């Protein structure tokens, strides 16, 4: 009853010279892909803003809709500095009563338009991973979306594990 094994970090690019002070602010989740959820027809992933606040200790406070982003419930957690700039540990992506935490690698960004971010369970026995496509706006180019499908598939994901939330539903 297990998941598609997570890729090694060797297959995941890291944004070089990551600028933490340009990555802060509001990002929309334009695309989500992962091994741990299915493209539900009658309960779709909602588009939600994610807020990054940069702290003086170079952590971020991050505010986001709880995964898997089907209920209009938000949480705040912390991105703690990882091995390099642009890589972090995140404590939680939802209510997690088990021994669970997340490695976060900013794969690519241009700060003012798009980002792609990789997440994988830290725990040795866990295979959970996902990728988010961030937009400063609710819409991104065909080119940016196709590149997200490309990256997502490169990590073993089939098409039914890749979703683009409708840039609508402010969770009324
Ligand atoms: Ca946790």
């Amino acid at each position: 009853s297990d998941l598609i094994p997570a890729p090694p970090l060797s297959k995941v690019p890291l944004q070089q010279n990551f600028q933490d002070n340009q990555f802060h602010g509001k990002w929309y989740v334009v695309g989500v892909a992962g091994n741990g959820f299915l493209r539900e027809d009658k309960d779709p992933i909602k588009m939600a803003a994610t807020i990054y606040e940069l702290k003086e200790d170079k952590s971020y406070n991050v505010t986001f809709m709880k995964f898997p982003m089907k209920k209009c419930q938000y949480m705040t957690d912390t991105l703690v500095p990882g091995s390099q700039p642009g890589e972090f540990t995140l404590g939680n992506i939802k209510s997690e009563p088990g021994y669970t935490s997340w490695l976060v690698r900013v794969v690519s960004t241009n700060y003012n338009q798009h980002a792609m971010v990789f997440f994988k369970a830290v725990q040795q026995n866990r295979e959970d991973f996902f990728i988010t496509l961030y937009g400063r706006t609710k819409e991104l180019t065909s080119e940016l979306k196709e590149n997200f499908i490309r990256f997502s598939k490169s990590l073993g994901l089939p098409e039914n594990h890749i979703v683009f939330p409708v840039p609508i539903d402010q969770c009324i």
